[PDB]
């Protein structure tokens, strides 16, 4: 899930916006835009797009609805860092996988806070 891993996503960042921090830098990051990222940051957006999607196709979740933003979470945070669930199947848990190692990404990768806002000319 997207909002509920956003909840200590701004845990992860001491931070307040989990997202628009992300929404509009360089690309796209976590929601908006399209194409390609600029940052090692943004590619954890790239990839939470590519291993966001596939609980669609999912071994344990194949159905309807699930597709960008939706299935896991039931969580934490100490410092910054959290933990993910307390269920599991691959429906949730595999959703939270990447929800989670985006929090790391996202709280810490081989960050700039820098090209934040961009347009997307430049930038994408
Ligand atoms: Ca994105």
């Amino acid at each position: 899930a997207l909002w509920q891993f956003r909840s200590m996503i701004k845990c992860a960042i001491p931070g307040s916006h989990p997202l628009m921090d992300f929404n509009n830098y360089g690309c796209y990051c976590g929601l908006g835009g399209s194409g390609t990222p600029v940052d090692e940051l943004d590619r954890c957006c790239e990839t939470h797009d590519n291993c966001y999607r596939d609980a669609k196709n999912l071994d344990s979740c194949k159905f309807l609805v699930d597709n960008p933003y939706t299935e896991s979470y039931s969580y934490s945070c100490s410092n910054t860092e959290i933990t993910c669930n307390s269920k599991n199947n691959a429906c949730e848990a595999f959703i939270c996988n990447c929800d989670r190692n985006a929090a790391i990404c996202f709280s810490k990768a081989p960050y700039n806070k820098e090209h934040k806002n961009l347009d997307t000319k430049k930038y994408c």
